[PDB]
């Protein structure tokens, strides 16, 4: 005999499906006299499970079921706990018909019951979380007058955040750009400026709020360009933890940071801006992309964004899944796990795979070994996706944490793409000529010549260019000092090998472009024909350019004219251009550059 005549209390957690909790109260007022089970609920309220309730004494100190204090306090204003939830605390999660506490051993007194957002599992429709609350904490003095089995009705609203990522200026969470997947033409060295705009509801109660971005290889994330504002106002050094990696970043609100978006009177607007440079690994007509995820919850969250990866040499790529609980400790497979294999350059779905509870891995074959892909986990209720950092080609690992948080926000991303042109050097009988050197101009007659910016190329890159150039010079000279019959496949390979090395060196040196006056300058992009007469230019914006030959094939004359050419969205790959880049390939994807040769005749 220590407790009271009120031997049980049941907490029913009510959700205001509209925004009106006051209206819920203004039906429970007029309905009751004392605290018995309400037979029927307002049309405006709904009872939800998965909300955690814990008992306190009148001073906000957590108690066990005999009313003993447990030396952890809860702040009456923020609801924040001063320690870890004590193991023997009188706490329980609501089930469909509420949380029924046994109150039989509690001494006569005043008590509080709090909602602990941070320890609940509830998740609304379309990933909404509980925001505002009315009549929390519950103040109940025991015994409840006349009642032995009491029932109480704490109230809540729920809300959802919104997001979109797009180029600087274009980001709109309410109506994302519909033609986003359409790549925008850019040249190498361009700085791409991105914008992330997140709307966070009023009275948010986030424990986590992390943004994570990962980029395909052809985009270099520009470190130190990240800026974050909340309603236009810059966050402070201590409001977030920013970690920067070669392929992008993770941005996490701290407690001071969350303070600024949580428990606020109006929808709040978070903006994160930053840039990336399209670099020398961009493959022509192959989009590059960023990819952001927003991982949030009333409970802490461990999910993040996928990491693109390439298949191994065999065109094989393997996903491997592991599972853990909110503390990081191993647990058995939570459920079926479905993933979409997305081509990471384009943003399009390659195929779908499912992992049954018993088989934690899957391998997909027949993939392009030059193409980056990602397995995007389809939302598993209760579970957040942690994509592990990439250590090797052909392997992607995913860890499933049982946070019990809403599905993450995953905006679509824009794309960017460079264009290019291919050529073959021939005589008038289509014989492929080696060693013809070319530069690119911006007019048929005067104008400037294409170069890489001096300030955007190091000395190592520069000398590799001249070293391979010199090397090529020698191979061409040797091949030219042979005769028609002696210039067989094996000898042409020699020239092809050297020209390939040169060509890669230029592509690597071409980190940026500028137009200049002098064709003699060292930075001028020079193109050279291989023994199959081939040369290409990659990394360009669309437009009209003009080849100028600077040194003709041995035995031939110098062209006294520039050759006009068009760079387009398909000029690098389109068939029907007049000649095979590589003989016998079946695709005439190049333009012929026809050299002339003066001959001295005879008579009689
Ligand atoms: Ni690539
Ligand atoms: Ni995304
Ligand atoms: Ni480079």
């Amino acid at each position: 005999g220590a407790g009271t005549t009120t031997t049980s209390v049941t907490v029913h957690k009510l959700l205001a499906t509209d925004g009106d909790m006051d209206k819920i109260a203004n039906e429970l007022e007029t309905g009751n006299y004392a605290g018995n089970k309400v037979g029927v609920l307002p049309a405006n309220a709904k009872e939800i499970a998965g909300v955690m309730f814990v008992w306190t004494n009148t001073n906000n100190e957590i108690i066990d079921e005999n009313g003993q204090t447990l030396g952890v306090n809860i702040d009456p204003q923020t609801f924040k706990l001063s320690g870890a939830m004590p193991a023997t605390a009188m706490k329980k999660l609501t089930e469909a018909e509420g949380a029924k506490f046994n109150t039989a051993n509690l001494p006569a007194a005043k008590y509080k019951i709090y909602e602990i957002h941070s320890l609940s599992t509830y998740v609304g429709e379309d990933g909404a979380t509980l925001t505002g609350s009315k009549a929390v904490p519950i103040e109940i003095e025991l015994p409840l007058n006349d009642v032995v089995d009491a029932h109480v009705y704490p109230k809540n609203t729920e809300a959802k955040p919104k997001i979109d990522k797009d180029f600087k200026g274009k980001a709109n969470p309410d109506t994302p750009r519909v033609d986003k997947d359409t790549p925008v033409n850019h040249q190498v060295g361009d700085v791409v400026e991105y914008e992330i705009v997140t709307k966070i509801p009023a009275l948010a109660n986030y424990a986590t709020a992390n943004w994570s971005d990962r980029m395909t290889e052809g985009l270099a994330f520009n470190k130190g360009t990240v800026k974050v504002t909340v309603d236009d106002v810059a966050l402070e050094a201590g409001d977030y933890a920013l970690t920067e990696v070669a392929t992008g970043f993770d941005l996490k609100l701290t407690d001071a940071g969350l303070a600024k978006v949580n428990d606020q009177n109006a929808e709040k607007t978070v903006k994160i801006t930053y840039s990336a440079t399209l670099n020398d690994k961009a493959i022509v007509e192959v989009p590059e992309s960023n990819d952001v995820t927003f991982n949030y919850g009333n409970n802490p969250d461990h999910g993040n964004t996928p990491k693109p990866n390439k298949p191994n040499e065999n065109g094989d790529l393997t996903l491997t899944k592991t599972w853990v609980d909110a503390t990081g400790a191993p647990i058995p497979a939570g459920a079926e796990a479905t993933f979409d294999l997305v081509n990471a350059q384009t943003g399009k779905v390659v195929q779908t795979v499912t992992l049954t509870t018993d088989k934690n891995t899957v391998t997909v074959n027949g993939l392009d070994k030059n193409t980056e892909y990602k397995f995007v986990e389809r939302s598993i209720k209760g579970y957040s996706a942690d994509y592990q950092e990439i250590t090797t080609a052909g392997e992607i690992a995913v860890k499933n944490w049982k946070d019990e948080n809403p599905k993450p926000l995953d905006p679509t991303e824009p794309k960017v793409v460079t264009y290019g042109k291919k050529f073959v050097k021939v005589n008038d009988k289509d014989n492929r000529l080696a060693g013809a050197e070319f530069v690119i101009a911006n007019a048929d007659n005067a104008g400037q010549y294409l170069a890489r910016k001096a300030d955007k190329v190091s000395q190592e890159e520069k000398q590799l260019v001249v070293t391979t150039k010199d090397a090529l010079d020698r191979a061409v000279a040797a091949y030219n000092a042979l005769t028609a019959q002696q210039q067989t496949q094996q000898e042409k390979e020699k020239v092809d090998k050297a020209q390939a090395a040169y060509n890669a060196a230029v592509i690597a040196a071409n980190n940026a472009f500028e137009w200049v006056a002098d064709k003699d300058n060292e930075n001028v992009v020079k193109l050279v024909s291989d023994a199959q007469g081939r040369f290409e230019i990659t990394g360009l914006l669309a437009g009209t350019y003009y080849l100028e030959e600077t040194k003709q094939p041995a035995g031939y004359a110098l062209l006294t004219s520039r050759q006009k050419f068009e760079v387009t969205a398909t000029s690098y790959s389109a068939t029907g251009q007049g000649i095979e880049y590589t003989a016998g390939s079946g695709k005439d994807d190049a333009t012929k550059v026809v050299n002339k040769k003066i001959t001295i005749p005879q008579t009689g």
